[PDB]
This record gives structure tokens, C-alpha cells and sequence, in this order.
């Protein structure tokens, strides 16, 4: 955990790399520029984000990248709260020694991993053992004497657990949020992990993997690549898994194929799925004909509410690159006026999706959350509120809304609003509404709620009246005839397939070599048309759930006779079922 | 430790004067302590919010008291840095510390983060911490009658220090470092932006001090550092791409207004890191809508709180009032006049009520931003039930207690209509009983903002005992002139040229490497039609509805930011307002 990593290993965090250069490498090479204004370079950064986003990798790359020249950067790394012992002496004494030896080797980086355990928040009881550590840490990090060129880096899952006196200029003046990688950063991470391989993958395959890995972190992508490689080893040379002696194998023709990555995709569960909220994922390919017609409309509406496709201001992905490629150009009437009139476009982002019971709302919500890739999703659903048994409903709601306030582009998500307004206490809705009306108009905190058979009277003169769902109510109407036709057309395409097409795996004729130790398908188109007509007629004024039920029931019948070439039996069974 | 002089610290002149007294006059004018059988003050305890100048004050005291004609030595021990696993070796270290601080006649001692070194009295934990606090008590209580050991103590929470160490004998004077106000932030920014090659205009520094509410000294320093760093990035970006030193020269790196305005959006003050934000002035866009009725709301607050006069301690430092003012029959006269000066506050109450969504969140924030010297205690829902352990009762009582400690305080209750429903009856009655057990002269202001609050609730209801009799301010919907100004500001974007819009353009030529050592058509008739339709459509509208119309029309206007034939945009604006 010391070396052999650099900044080309890191993918999708190019904005923070520039600032870390600006605080570590740049002062060393150019001390005249910093001393020109009599400023001290910022020292100490608090990395926080979802686990497996690259904080420790970022710190190691900082330590090993700025030391490429003949200016060594010693890297003192401390695990979370591993310094306190059973007595009262060593806890502060060892921190003292750490900072003194950091002073000795003047260009140095102390990395407190999991700093939330070393410096907890001051609770009601058990004060001494952690207060005596926090006080001395505060004393050495911003003492009277010049600490020197010691860059203090802390890493945490959440920053609220660190003492606020640490989150102060001179100690932790910069706080870096490491976000879950988007599609481009995931593409770059996949390219990086599959860079040293002997048989590189194609670019389009990496793009498709990046699309398929929505919700993954960097760590999840690395685990996926490792699992794909392990499956490739298992597929090429299974014999090494049986013998206890080292057989002779060749690191060749062990190229990874798509089938191995697909299997690793089911073997790996992301950190998105471990969470209790709704995992943002695109519309599954089966239901896409049914819903995508009315999902695009929502996107268009969202496009007119959050100004997603109209991004001329607040396009800050990387300030340094902006200064590199773009070019500047009285003062107030050219910056303040236009900035204000650009942020004046978001008034009060709200959206309530309300459809009949079972009309694929769990699907539309996930698709919308996937479209808003750059937004910070906060789930106010019942499961997330009640999952932390120590917290209360009100406390969880306040925590979620306050988290959504920072990281301004964010979405407060309330799936199953009809259940939510019936199982939550009446005062929590009032607290949330007071929080939302205590917001500025130009704030991009979208309130997206999905409800099943919600009465409009409850929104007009009920408890949800003070959320301002006036024009922002979208009705998810039942799917039309053409979408049902496309759904069952895919079903029929499954029906009229030859058994030589349906993938049956194998039965190998010859055993694996030992290693040296060291008919025609009969289906008239008339029957296909009759089955299509019966499916269309049976599902009249049906929702998405009923259509899925009919699809599953018919797919069972079709897959039953997946080898029979005379498909009249499956056809008459299908017709009999729809009666 | 640098050569920081006292002219580096800004906004704490009184404490600088007191420290100069207690450091020099005991040793420069010794006879004045004989006629009065009184000892010089021995202990001083600095306390306040983080990043205010405690360590700066100690470092300035060290640097100033080191010169040719007199020597003063500084001894620093950091918080709990003196203890070890050995049982009584910490006692030996502290005792020998005081021995060298006594053997050297000239030496003053400083304990940074004293609350960690000396916590409160130990009910449990009879371990070495209690022995350390007892030895500190018994060792700094006295070993020299009228000596030269000054024990300074820096801390963030003064209440975490052992009460036996806060005494007329040990830690005599307790100094409170406040978050700087506008005048002090001006001086701090001048001190930071002093040695720059191209100083800033004083109006810009005033505007900066206006915007940086809640910023400490450290926050302003960080803001200056970030502005300089952004200037360095903007001037010489190529230094961020090379791994070896290039040749860049100063005197072309100038810190402009844009860099400061871009650094403010990324710096969050230490008073808002765990809170999210701080109360901001009235936003520029809606200023034509509410500033007409906000100024009145300021004047009332300037009448029931005596803000503009501040007849007690209005100048910089007390020694300065003794220097440049002359003092004045003082036994009864002074008591009478102090009584009459304090009798100008009866019961500061204010209930700002208006229709739904009439910009109350803006008015409350602007008012809380106006009251600079006031310790705001928020009693909203998000602050009471934020914790899952303390009850609403305990939170409300504790918040009122903290408001009572720091006497100029504003108990702030936004969304009173939701508040009188979410908060049960017992908590409202407890808060009322707390408010009726105060003196009339107490400077605790109960500020309340509500939407569509029936006055039946406030003269005969739950709030009837809070004495909101004649202090109910009515926010009415903005008049036609305010709407006209708002939409004229909106329309001025329609009249701007496509080449005038700050649309950043790609540079036609790459960055230079360094040595490796047409008039748009808009007839005024369309502008008049747009103004008339905008005015007519937003009749008797509230602030939220006006903002909705403004956003909806700004979207259409910003769609045609490059077009010159603005007839289509005007037609779309007319069509939407129908
Ligand atoms: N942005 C990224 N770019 C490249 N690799 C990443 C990124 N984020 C995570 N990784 C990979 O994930 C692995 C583990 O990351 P880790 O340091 O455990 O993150 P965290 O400390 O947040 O859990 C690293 O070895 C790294 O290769
Ligand atoms: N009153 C002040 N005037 C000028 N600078 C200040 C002031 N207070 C704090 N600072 C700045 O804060 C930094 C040190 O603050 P510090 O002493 O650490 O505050 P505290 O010890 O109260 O947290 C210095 O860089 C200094 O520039």
C-alpha cells in the first residue's frame, strides 16, 4: 500500500487531481508564486464518498506520483483508530511522534484512513478516551509552531462523524466528495483494469460493459474484472482445480470472452444493490415497448424542469481544463446579472407520477433515476427510514433532506407515495414540507414521487397540498395497442425458433487432456396471426403487471415444448389458456 | 511561529490592550500595585468559535514580547501532550515545566485545547486525568506572590474545562473571541490582501466583507488563498501539465473580481460545514419585490432593539474611549442613566405574517443576516427533532438556555403555522413559560414567520401568551411597481445582443508554451406588448407565482440566446401568457 500506483491508474476524478497537484506538487517546484501573494498552500483534504470510490487509491497515487523527481514524499499511513491502547499514555504520545517524524522529513503526507473512528463526535457519555485524542490532534495540526510541509489527508465514508473542529481551514480546509463513477468514468476504469491483459477487449464491448455496470464503483469494476479472469482460467484449464501438484499450463489462449464477463456480472452484486433504496437502472429490454413511449415524455418534461440539455453555466467538470481550452470574455453587469438570470430557470422542481395499480411504476422510477445520472439520489421510502433502528422517522427524514441540500443537484425520491402518506406519521410530512418551503427557488432539489391510484383531491386540498404539485402531475396511462403488439411480437419470435437455435450446452465426446506435472419447423403463419390476435384481445385495458403475468404464463407454455418441431400443440395450448 | 505583530490581528483591540497591560505594566510600573493591596491578574482563558484568532493572539503576544530592551520567553504545551503511560511521569513533566517557568523569571505559559488536558471533574475515571487536573490546580494556584507566570488557555468549549480551574485565583479573565462583523471582516481582508502587488479597490473589499457573513479569520484567509490560487490557474495553466519546472513570471498574475467571485462559491465557512449554509442577504433578482417592505421591517427592528445607536461600547477599544473622549454626581446619576438606557427594551417580539409563498424564507434569512451581533438560536423543526435522543422539550429548553447565555439573541421560529401543529401543546407552553420568566430589559428577540396564520390563533389561541399584540408585521403581495421592475430586469435579457452574452468561446490558437528552465431587431412596440402582458398576467400574484412566471419566460428567452430576429421569442412569450 505504498507505491506502484500513479495518476494514470485513477479514472474519472480528473478535477481533484489538479487541485491535489495544486497543493502538493506545485508548491515544491514553484515557491516564488505562492510567496508572491504571501499565501500558504492549502494543506489537508478530507475525502468522503460511497465505499469503493478510490480514496485510498487517490492518496497512494498522490504519494507516489509527485515523488517521481528527486523530491521524495514520505507516506505515513495510519489505519482508523489503531493508535489508542489500554492505558492513557500512548494514544497521544504516538500521534506526537507521528507528527514530529513528519516534520523531520519535511515533504510528507499523513493519511488517516477511516478517520471517523480516530476522531468521533463528542457524545453524552464516554468522553475521555476520544476527547483526549481529538484535542491533541487539533493541537498538532494547527498549532502555533509551523507544522511544516506536512499534507494531512483524511478519508471517511461520511464526514458528519468527524469532529467539526477538524473540518476547519488549516486542518481540513478542503473536502472532496468522491462520487460513484458515471458511464465515462466506468468506461475508463474498465479500460484501465483490462490494460495489461495479453488479449485486449474491443472498444464496443467495453462500452457495453460500462452501460451494463450502472451503480458499480471502482472496486466493483475491479472485482468484476478479476472474476471474469478467474472464469476464463476455469474455462480454459479446469484440471488445475483438481490436481494438488502444479501442472504445466501456458498463459496463452486464455483470452477472456463475453460469456465470462456475463457470468461475472451475476456473481458480483454492486454496492447499489446492498442499499435499501431503489437502484437506478435502465428499462429492462422486455418492457421497453410498453413503457418507453411514455417515459421519453417524462424525460422531456424533466428536460424542461432541470435544464439538463441546456448546460451553458455551471458546466464545471474541471476548472483547469476550462481555463485551458476556453478563454475569458462591465463587471457586475456581465457576470452577476447573467449568472442570476441563468439560475432563475429552476423555480421549484417537482414531479408526481400517478398511474393505476400495477402500471410499472417501480420501473419508471428506476429509469428516471438512471437518466438523472449526475444527481444525488436520496431515498425517503419507508425501508430506508426504518432500516436504521437507532434513528427515528423524523431524524432520518431531516438527515436525508440536509444531505440533499449539500451537493445541490439532488433528487428526493419517495416511491409508493400512496403507502408513504398512510404509514408515516402526520407530522413528518409537515416537517418535510417545511424543509422544502425553507428552500430558495433556484435550488435544484427535485421532489419526485411515484404513487399508485393517488386521489387528486389529496394533492389539491390535503396534506400534500403544501408541496405544490399543481402542474407537475404526470399520469402514467395504461399501455396502448401497439406496445402490446410489440411485446407479444417478441413473445412470438421466441415461439417460432428452431430447436437448433435454442442454446443447449453440450456433452463432450472426449475427456479433457491431462496436463504434464512439473427436421423442419412446421408453423403456418395463420397460426401465428391467430395467436397474436388472441393475445391482443385477451389483454384489453390491461396494466403492465397483468401483461407481464400473461407474458410469463405464455412463455412457460412456449418453453415447455422448446424441442418439439410440431408447434401445433403449443399453439392450441396457448389458445386454450387465453379463454 | 512567525514574526506576527499585533497589527496582523484585526477586530480584537480590547483584548490586545488587556494583554499588553497584564504583560508589561506588572513589570514596567510595579509601584501602582502597592497602594491597592491587589495582585495582577494571573490567568486568562481564550474561548470562542474555531478560527477566530486565539492561537494568533498567543503568537502575537510571543512575537511582540521579544525585543532588545526586554525578553519574554514563551512555553507551549499542546492539549494532553504531556502525559504518558508511566503513572506519575506526567506530574514530573508538568512540575518541572513550571520550575523552568519559575527559574527563568521571564516566561508565560500557553495551554492549547485545555479542555482535553483538563476535562471536567471526574465522577468516574479516577485515572491520571484527575491527578493532572489536581496537580495543575495545586501548582498554578501559587508559588510566587506577585510573580511573572501568565497561564493562557485556549479552547473552543469553555464549559468543558474543569470549574475548579475557572476562578478569581486561576484563569482570572475569560476572553470571548467573536466571529467578526462587517467592520472587522473589512480589516481582516485588508490585512490579508496587503502585500499583494496589485491591491484591490476598497469598494470591492466592502462588498466582499458584506458577502462573507459567518466567515472567521481562517475562512477569510482561505478565501484569499483560493482567490490567489485561481488567479494562478487562470494566468498560467500549463504548470498543471508538466512534471518539471517551467519558467513563469510574476507581475502578470493579478487577482481580479471574477476569481474572488468564483472562490466564494467553493468555500464554506466553518460555521456552516455541519449546518449546510448560512443566512444570506436578499437575493438580487427578487430585490425589487421584497426590499420595498424589508426596509420597513428593518426600521421596526431598529426601533425595538436599539441597533443603530449602541450607546454602550460603540467605538473600537475601551482604552480608545479613554484616550479620545472625556469622562463627563456619579453615584445616583450613573445608576439612573444606565437604568434609563437599558429601559429602552420592553419585550422584543416580531411575527412576520403574509400569504402563502410570499417570499418569507427570503425575509427571514435577510433579517437574520442583518442582525450581526445576535446569537441566533433556531427553533425550526429541522433543528429540534434532528437528534434521536433528546426530546423536543429538551431541545427547546436547551436552545432557550443558550439564547439566555449570550444576551443579544434571536429565538428564530420559521414556519410558525407548521410549528404550532408539529410541536405539541406542552412544548409551546414550556417555551411560553420560559419567555414570561425573563426580565423586560433582556435582549432576547422572539422572531417568527408564518404564512396564512389566522390572528385568532395569536390573540386568543396558543400563541396569545407570547404577547404578539401590536408587533404583527403584514407582508403583502408586491405592488405593480415592484412587478414592473422585476419584469423589466427580465426583459433586459431579451434586449441583450448574442455577442454581448458571456458565452465562453474556444480559443482559436493553442496556449503559448513556456521555456522549460450586426444589430438585433426589436421594435419597442413588441417590448411594450411583452411588458403589458407580463404585468396583466401577474395580477395580485404572490412572490412564488411571480418567480414561476419569471423562470418560465427566462427559459424561452435563454432558448434564443444566439438569435437576432427576436420576433419569434416575443410571440412565444405572448402565447405562453395566455
Ligand atoms: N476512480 C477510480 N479509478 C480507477 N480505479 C479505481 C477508482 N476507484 C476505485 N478504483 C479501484 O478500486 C480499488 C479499491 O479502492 P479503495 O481504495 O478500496 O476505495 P475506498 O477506499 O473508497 O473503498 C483500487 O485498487 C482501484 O483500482
Ligand atoms: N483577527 C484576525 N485577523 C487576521 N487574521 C486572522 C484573525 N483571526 C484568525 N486569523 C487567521 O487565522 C489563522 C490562524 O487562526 P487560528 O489562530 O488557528 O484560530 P483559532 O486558533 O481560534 O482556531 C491565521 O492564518 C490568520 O491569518
Amino acid at each position: 500500500v505504498d507505491m506502484n500506483v500513479n495518476f494514470d491508474d485513477i479514472g474519472g476524478l480528473d478535477n481533484y487531481i489538479d487541485q491535489l497537484k495544486e497543493m502538493v506538487a506545485l508548491p515544491l517546484l514553484y515557491p516564488e508564486l505562492y510567496q508572491n501573494f504571501n499565501i500558504t498552500p492549502p494543506r489537508g483534504v478530507l475525502f468522503h464518498g460511497p465505499p469503493g470510490t478510490g480514496k485510498t487509491l487517490m492518496a497512494r497515487a498522490l504519494a507516489a506520483s509527485c515523488s517521481s523527481d528527486e523530491r521524495k514524499i514520505t507516506f505515513f499511513m495510519r489505519k482508523g483508530a489503531d493508535i489508542l491502547s489500554k492505558w492513557v499514555g500512548e494514544a497521544e504520545r504516538q500521534l506526537r511522534l507521528l507528527f514530529e517524524e513528519a516534520k523531520k522529513h519535511q515533504p510528507s503526507i499523513i493519511f488517516f484512513d477511516e478517520i471517523d473512528g480516530l476522531a468521533p463526535v463528542r457524545s453524552s457519555k464516554q468522553e475521555q478516551i476520544h476527547a483526549s485524542i481529538v484535542s491533541t490532534l487539533l493541537a498538532l495540526m494547527d498549532g502555533m509552531d509551523n507544522r511544516g510541509q506536512v499534507i494531512v489527508i483524511g478519508a471517511t465514508n461520511r464526514p458528519d462523524a468527524v469532529d467539526p473542529a477538524l473540518r476547519r481551514p488549516g486542518r481540513f480546509d478542503r473536502e472532496f466528495y468522491f462520487p460513484l463513477p458515471d458511464v465515462k468514468a466506468r468506461f475508463k476504469i474498465l479500460q484501465i483494469q483490462t490494460r495489461k491483459w495479453s488479449s485486449p477487449l474491443s472498444t464496443n464491448f467495453i462500452d457495453k460493459l460500462a452501460f451494463l455496470t450502472k451503480g458499480y464503483g471502482g472496486a466493483d469494476l475491479r472485482s468484476l474484472c478479476t472474476e471474469a479472469a478467474l472464469i476464463s482460467i476455469q474455462r480454459s484449464f479446469p484440471q488445475i482445480y483438481r490436481s494438488n501438484d502444479k501442472l504445466l499450463v501456458d498463459p496463452s489462449k486464455i483470452k477472456v470472452k463475453v460469456s465470462d464477463f456475463m457470468l461475472a456480472l451475476k456473481k458480483i452484486v454492486p454496492s447499489s444493490a446492498r442499499s435499501t433504496g431503489s437502484s437506478p437502472q435502465p428499462l429492462p429490454e422486455l418492457i421497453k415497448p410498453l413503457l418507453a413511449d411514455q417515459l421519453n415524455n417524462l424525460k422531456n418534461k424533466l428536460d424542461y424542469m432541470l435544464n439538463i440539455k441546456d448546460t451553458t453555466f455551471q458546466r464545471n467538470t474541471s476548472l483547469l481544463q476550462n481555463f485551458i481550452d476556453y478563454e475569458e470574455y462591465s463587471s457586475f453587469r456581465s457576470y452577476e446579472f447573467f449568472e442570476s438570470m441563468a439560475e432563475s430557470q429552476i423555480c421549484k422542481p417537482r414531479l408526481l407520477i400517478n398511474g393505476p395499480k400495477g402500471n410499472g411504476q417501480q420501473y419508471v422510477g428506476a429509469a428516471i433515476l438512471n437518466y438523472l445520472e449526475e444527481f444525488n439520489v436520496q431515498n425517503l421510502d419507508l425501508a430506508s427510514l426504518v432500516s436504521e433502528s437507532s434513528r427515528t422517522i423524523e431524524a432520518a427524514v431531516v438527515q436525508s433532506f440536509m444531505e440533499a441540500k449539500k451537493r445541490q443537484p439532488s433528487v428526493v425520491f419517495i416511491p409508493n407515495l400512496d403507502i408513504w402518506i398512510n404509514t408515516i406519521p402526520e407530522n413528518v410530512i409537515l416537517v418535510l414540507s417545511g424543509l422544502f418551503r425553507s428552500l430558495q427557488s433556484n435550488e435544484k432539489i427535485l421532489l419526485l414521487c411515484l404513487a399508485e391510484n393517488l386521489d387528486i383531491s389529496e394533492v389539491k386540498n390535503g396534506i400534500l397540498s403544501d408541496f405544490a404539485f399543481d402542474k407537475n402531475i404526470f399520469q402514467l396511462h395504461k399501455p396502448s395497442k401497439e406496445n402490446i403488439t410489440r411485446y407479444f411480437s417478441n413473445l412470438i419470435e421466441l415461439l417460432k425458433t428452431k430447436p437448433s437455435d435454442i442454446p443447449m450446452k453440450k456433452r463432450r465426446v472426449k475427456p479433457l487432456p491431462e496436463l504434464q506435472k512439473v427436421k423442419e419447423l412446421i408453423l403456418t403463419p395463420e397460426q401465428i396471426k391467430k395467436v397474436s390476435a388472441c393475445l391482443i384481445e385477451h389483454c384489453q385495458n390491461f396494466t403492465v403487471s397483468q401483461l407481464e403475468d400473461v407474458h410469463s404464463s405464455v412463455a412457460k407454455i412456449i418453453w415447455k415444448s422448446k424441442s418439439a418441431w410440431d408447434k401445433t400443440g403449443t399453439v392450441d395450448e396457448i389458445i386454450k389458456f387465453l379463454s
